[PDB]
C-alpha cells in the first residue's frame, strides 16, 4: 500500500510539516498522476466514521421516541464531538488571550526613550526584558497557529463523510411509494450541496464567544490611558454594522433584476446559432443583430450601478481606521490634556486590532451557523419516512481596450496619493508629541494642529473613493468593448465553423466567460492593488526611520520569489486530482439508483455500500493533501514576517541614542500589521491568474474566418432577375479545401420559364447543389446568370433576389407579423391577403391577438402543417422569380401535401422552378428531367426520351 508519513513522525516536525519535504521533490519535475498520493488514517474510513454515528443516531431516536418528544439530530453530533472541540477551545483562548499583551508591552519601550540618560545599565536591561517579551508573542502566533488550523479544518471532513455515508445507506432502503416522490435530481444534490456546507462552519464557529469577550476586554484597557474619549471611539465603530447591512438590501435586489436582461439575450442566442443555415441563406443578419445590441446596453446600464456600489464599499473599507482615531483623538486633545507619545500608538494598535476583528468575523459566523442548521434540517427531515418489510500579452490586450494610455498615469498618480496621505497624516501626530515633549504657559495654540489634521483626514478619504470609481469604471468599459467585437466577429463566421463546433461550447463561452469578465474581475482586481500598495508603506515607512534596515531585506525578499514558484509547480495539480476523484462519486450514486430492483433480487445490498466507500476513499486521499500543501506555506511566510518584526525591535533598541520616542513608536506600530496583508496580498493574485483564463480564451475569438463581404460597388440592374437562364460548366466542390468531393462537373443551361427536376437517390451530391448558386462555399466555376455572374456580386444582394423553400420549418419566437416580415417593405392588407390565398385564418381570429402573438420554444403549440404552409406564404409574399423546392417528407398523405402541391400548381406564374425530388410520382408533368447518379448526369430535354 501507500503509508503515509503523517503518522511515525515525532514532534517539532509535525509544526514546520517537515513530513511534506519529499513529495515536493516528485511534484517538481514528474507531474504526479495518481499514484504519488498518500492513504489516509486509519481513523479517517468510511466505515470507521459512519457505524458510530449511525449508533448514535439510532440510539437519539428511541430515546427521543420513547418519551413524547421530537427526534433531534443537532444533539447526535454533540454527544459525539465535544471533547475534541473543548480541547481544542484551549489554543483558542490561549491565542485570543495573547493578541491583547502585545500593545501592552508596546508601550513600555517607548517610556524608556521619553526618559532617557546616556549613563544608566539598570533601564537598559529592563528594555532589552520587555523586548524579549514581546519578541514571543509573534512567535505563538505565527508558528503554532497553522497546527490548530489544520486540525479544526479536518474537524469537518469528518462528519460530511459521516452524513453521506448514512444518506446512501438509507437511499437503498426507500419503499416504492416513498421513491415515488422523491428523485434522483434531490437526492444527488442533497449529497451534493447541502453537506458541503460543514467545512467552513467549524472555522468560524469559535467567534460567537470570542468577539464580545475580546470588546469589552479592550475597552476596559482603554480607560486606563486616555479616560473618557475612548467612548468617541467606540461609537463610531458600532455605527458601521447597520450601515454596511441596510445598504446590502440595497444591492442584492440591483442584482436580481438584471439577471432578467442577462438569461432572455442568452435565450435569443440559443435561436440564431441553432439554424444558421436558414439565417444566412434569407439574408436575415441584420434583424438579430439589434435585437441583441438593445439588450446589452441595459445590462451593462444596469451592472453600473451595483458596480458602483461595491467600489463605495471598498473605499468605505480602506479608509475607516482615520475616522475613529480622529475622532478620539481631537475629544481628549479639546477637554484639555496633553498628547504624549506612550498613548497614541497604543490606542491606535487596538483599535485596529477591534475593529477589523469585529466588522469581518461577526457577520459570517451568523451566515455561516444559519446554512449549517437549514442543512441540518434537511437532512433530518429527509432521514425520518417509512422503510420496506498566460502571458505579459493577455494583459496588455485586456487593458488597453479599456482607455487611453492618459487615463493609466492618472489612475497611478491617483493611487500614488492615498497611501501618502494616510502615513502623513500619523506621522503629523508623532510630531506633534515630539514638539510638546520639548517644552519646559508657552503653550501650543491647536488651531494649526487641527486643521492640518482634519486636512489630512478629508483628502484621504477623497483620493480612496475617486481610485476606485476610476478603477472600476476603467475595467467596465474593457467587457463593453470586447463583447461587441466577439458579437460582429462571430456573426460573420462561414457555415463551415459552425458544422465541427457544438452549440453547447459557445453558448457556455458567450455565458460564463462574460459573466466573469463582468461580475468578478474588477473587485478582485482592485481588492489585490490596494492591498500590494498598502505593503509598501510600511516597508517604505520601516526603512526611512532606520536606513540600515535595507540591508536584509534583499535576501528577505530574493527567497521568497522562489518559493512561490517551488510551490506553485506542485500545487498546481491538486485541484485537478480532487475534481478527477470527485466526479466519479456522484456518477456512481446517479447511476446505482436505477439499477435498484436487480439488487434486491439477489440480497447483496452491502457490497455496494463497500464499493461506495471504495469510492470515496481516494477523494478523501486527494482532499487530505490540499490543506497540508496550504499550510506547508503559510509557515515560511510567516518566519520572514516574524524576524522583519525581530529585526526592527531590535535595530530601534540598540541604537537609543540617534532616534526619539515618536518615530520609534511610529516604526513599532507598523510593523504588527504586516502577516494579515502580505497573505492576503499574496492569496489574491492566484484567484487573478486563475481567472484570467477566461479572459484568454475570450481574445481567442475576435479574429477567425471570413468570406467575402456583403456588397460592393458592382450594383447590380434594378431589375435583373427578369428571366430565369441559369448556365453551368465543369464545376467541381469542396467543403475544405484540401478534403473529399461530394459533386463531380454538373454542365447543362436551364431556360426561362421551365420547370426542371432531378432525380437521384439521397448519398450521391444531390443535396448540394443548393449550396452552389447560394455560394454558401465559394466555388471554382464561372456560373453566369442575366448579363452578370456569381461572383463579384455581394452575398447580400445574390441570396435576396433568390427564394428557397427549407426542408423542416423553423419559427422565431416573436410576432407573427414579424416571422413574416422583419423588415418592413409592404402594406397592412396585402399580409392578410397572402395569408387567406394560402387557406388559413382560423388559428388567428380563434386567438385573440391575431396579429402580435408571441410564441414559445420554438412554436410547439403548432404542427408540421401550417409550418410548411407558411414557408409557403413566405415564398408567395417574397414576389420573387427563381424558387428552388426542396422535399424531405416525414409527412401524412391526407390533405396537407394536396393543398400544398396545388398551390404551386396554380399560384407560382411562370417563374422557373428548380426542384428536389424524393418521391419519383411528385413530378406531375415536368418540362425537363435530370438523372443524377454517382457523380455525373446523363441529362435530356423531355422525360419521353428516359422512359
Ligand atoms: C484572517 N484572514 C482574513 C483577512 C486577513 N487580512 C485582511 N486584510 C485586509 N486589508 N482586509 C481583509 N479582508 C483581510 N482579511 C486571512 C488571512 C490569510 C488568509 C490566507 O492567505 N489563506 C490561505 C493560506 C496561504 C496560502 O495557502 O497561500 C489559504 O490557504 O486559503 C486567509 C484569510
Amino acid at each position: 500500500v501507500k503509508p503515509n508519513p503523517l503518522q511515525d513522525a515525532n514532534l517539532c516536525s509535525r509544526v514546520f510539516f517537515w513530513w511534506l519535504n519529499p513529495l515536493f521533490k516528485i511534484g517538481h519535475k514528474r507531474r504526479l498522476e495518481e499514484d504519488d498520493m498518500y492513504s489516509v488514517l486509519p481513523e479517517d474510513r468510511s466505515q470507521h466514521l459512519g457505524e458510530e454515528l449511525q449508533g448514535f443516531w439510532d440510539k437519539e431516536v428511541l430515546r427521543a421516541e420513547n418519551d413524547a418528544q421530537k427526534p433531534s439530530l443537532t444533539r447526535a453530533i454533540i454527544k459525539c464531538y465535544w471533547k475534541s472541540y473543548l480541547v481544542l477551545g484551549i489554543f483558542t483562548l490561549i491565542e485570543e488571550s495573547a493578541k491583547v499583551i502585545q500593545p501592552i508591552f508596546l508601550g513600555k519601550i517607548i517610556n524608556y526613550f521619553e526618559n532617557y540618560d546616556p549613563m544608566d545599565s539598570v533601564a537598559l536591561n529592563t528594555a532589552y526584558a520587555y523586548a524579549t517579551v514581546l519578541t514571543f508573542c509573534t512567535l505563538i502566533l505565527a508558528i503554532l497557529h497553522h497546527l490548530y488550523f489544520y486540525h479544526v479544518q479536518c474537524a469537518g471532513m469528518r462528519l460530511r463523510v459521516a452524513m453521506c455515508h448514512m444518506i446512501y445507506r438509507k437511499a437503498l432502503r426507500l419503499s416504492n411509494m416513498a421513491m415515488g416522490k422523491t428523485t434522483t435530481g434531490q437526492i444527488v444534490n442533497l449529497l451534493s450541496n447541502d453537506v458541503n456546507k460543514f467545512d467552513q462552519v467549524t472555522v468560524f464557529l469559535h467567534f460567537l464567544w470570542a468577539g464580545p469577550l475580546q470588546a469589552i476586554a479592550v475597552t476596559a484597557l482603554l480607560w486606563m490611558e486616555i479616560g473618557i474619549s475612548c467612548l468617541a471611539g467606540m461609537a463610531v465603530l458600532i455605527i458601521l454594522l447597520p450601515l454596511q447591512s441596510c445598504f446590502g438590501k440595497l444591492f442584492s435586489s440591483l442584482r436580481s433584476k438584471t439577471a432578467t436582461f442577462t438569461d432572455a439575450r442568452i435565450r435569443t442566442m440559443n435561436e440564431v446559432i441553432t439554424g444558421i443555415r436558414i439565417i444566412k441563406m434569407y439574408a436575415w443578419e441584420k434583424s438579430f443583430s439589434n435585437l441583441i445590441t438593445n439588450l446589452r446596453k441595459k445590462e451593462i446600464s444596469k451592472i453600473l450601478r451595483s458596480s458602483c456600489l461595491r467600489g463605495m464599499n471598498l473605499a468605505s473599507f480602506f479608509s475607516a481606521s482615520k475616522i475613529i482615531v480622529f475622532v478620539t483623538f481631537t475629544t481628549y486633545v479639546l477637554l484639555g490634556s496633553v498628547i504624549t507619545a506612550s498613548r497614541v500608538f497604543v490606542a491606535v494598535t487596538l483599535y485596529g486590532a477591534v475593529r477589523l476583528t469585529v466588522t469581518l468575523f461577526f457577520p459570517s459566523a451568523i451566515e455561516r451557523v444559519s446554512e449549517a442548521i437549514v442543512s441540518i434540517r434537511r437532512i433530518q427531515t429527509f432521514l425520518l419516512l417509512d422503510e420496506i418489510s498566460v502571458g505579459f500579452q493577455a494583459y496588455k490586450n485586456y487593458f488597453r481596450a479599456g482607455a487611453h494610455w492618459i487615463v493609466f498615469i492618472f489612475l497611478i498618480l491617483l493611487n500614488t496619493a492615498a497611501q501618502v496621505a494616510y502615513v502623513l497624516q500619523d506621522w503629523w501626530l508623532s510630531y506633534w508629541a515630539n514638539k510638546q515633549s520639548m517644552l519646559n504657559t508657552e503653550k501650543l495654540d491647536l488651531n494649526w494642529y487641527l486643521g492640518i489634521y482634519s486636512g489630512l483626514t478629508v483628502a484621504t478619504v477623497l483620493f480612496g473613493i475617486a481610485r476606485s470609481l476610476l478603477v472600476f469604471y476603467v475595467l467596465v468599459n474593457s467587457s463593453q468593448t470586447l463583447h461587441n467585437k466577439m458579437f460582429e466577429s462571430i456573426l460573420k463566421a462561414p457555415v463551415l465553423f459552425f458544422d465541427r463546433n457544438p452549440i453547447g461550447r459557445i453558448l457556455n463561452r458567450f455565458s460564463k466567460d462574460i459573466g466573469h469578465l463582468d461580475d468578478l474581475l474588477p473587485l478582485t482586481f482592485l481588492d489585490f492593488i490596494q492591498t500590494l500598495l498598502q505593503v509598501v508603506g510600511v516597508v517604505s515607512v520601516a526603512v526611512a526611520v532606520i536606513p540600515w534596515i535595507a540591508i536584509p531585506l534583499v535576501p528577505l525578499g530574493i527567497i521568497f520569489i522562489f518559493l512561490r514558484r517551488y510551490f506553485l509547480e506542485t500545487s498546481r495539480d491538486v485541484k485537478r486530482l480532487e475534481s478527477t476523484t470527485r466526479s466519479p462519486v456522484f456518477s456512481h450514486l446517479s447511476s446505482s439508483l436505477q439499477g435498484l430492483w436487480t439488487i434486491r433480487a439477489y440480497k447483496a445490498e452491502e457490497r455496494c455500500q463497500e464499493l461506495f466507500d471504495a469510492h470515496q476513499d481516494l477523494h478523501s486521499e486527494a482532499w487530505f493533501l490540499f490543506l497540508t500543501t496550504s499550510r506547508w506555506f503559510a509557515v515560511r511566510l510567516d518566519a520572514i514576517c516574524a524576524m522583519f518584526v525581530i529585526i526592527v525591535a531590535f535595530g530601534s533598541l540598540i541604537l537609543a541614542k540617534t532616534l526619539d520616542a515618536g518615530q520609534v513608536g511610529l516604526a513599532l506600530s507598523y510593523a504588527l500589521t504586516l502577516m494579515g496583508m502580505f497573505q492576503w496580498c499574496v492569496r489574491q493574485s492566484a484567484e487573478v491568474e486563475n481567472m484570467m483564463i477566461s479572459v484568454e480564451r475570450v481574445i481567442e475569438y475576435t479574429d477567425l474566418e471570413k468570406e467575402a463581404p456583403w456588397e460592393y460597388q458592382k450594383r447590380p440592374p434594378p431589375a435583373w432577375p427578369h428571366e430565369g437562364v441559369i448556365i453551368f460548366d465543369n464545376v467541381n466542390f469542396m467543403y475544405s479545401p484540401g478534403g473529399p468531393l461530394v459533386l463531380k462537373h454538373l454542365t447543362a443551361l436551364i431556360k426561362s420559364q421551365e420547370k426542371v427536376g432531378i432525380v437521384g437517390r439521397t448519398g450521391a451530391g444531390k443535396s448540394s447543389l443548393i449550396s452552389a448558386l447560394f455560394r454558401l462555399s465559394e466555388p471554382e466555376g464561372k456560373i453566369w446568370i442575366d448579363k452578370i455572374l456569381t461572383t463579384e456580386i455581394g452575398l447580400h444582394d445574390l441570396r435576396k433576389k433568390m427564394s428557397i423553400i427549407p426542408q423542416e420549418p423553423v419559427l422565431f419566437t416573436g410576432t407573427m407579423r414579424k416571422n413574416l416580415d422583419p423588415f418592413n417593405e409592404h402594406t397592412d392588407e396585402e399580409l392578410w391577403n397572402a395569408l387567406q390565398e394560402v387557406q388559413l385564418k382560423e388559428t388567428i381570429e380563434d386567438l385573440p391577438g391575431k396579429m402580435d402573438t408571441e410564441l414559445a420554444e420554438s412554436g410547439s403549440n403548432f404542427s408540421v402543417g401550417q409550418r410548411q404552409l407558411v414557408c409557403l406564404a413566405r415564398a408567395i409574399l417574397r414576389k420573387n422569380q427563381i424558387l428552388i423546392i426542396d422535399e424531405a417528407t416525414a409527412n401524412v398523405d391526407p390533405r396537407t401535401d394536396e393543398l400544398i402541391q396545388k398551390k404551386i400548381r396554380e399560384k407560382f406564374a411562370h417563374c422557373t422552378v428548380l426542384t428536389i425530388a424524393h418521391r419519383l410520382n411528385t413530378i406531375i408533368d415536368s418540362d425537363k428531367i435530370m438523372v443524377l447518379d454517382s457523380g455525373r448526369l446523363k441529362e435530356y430535354d423531355e422525360p419521353y426520351v428516359l422512359l
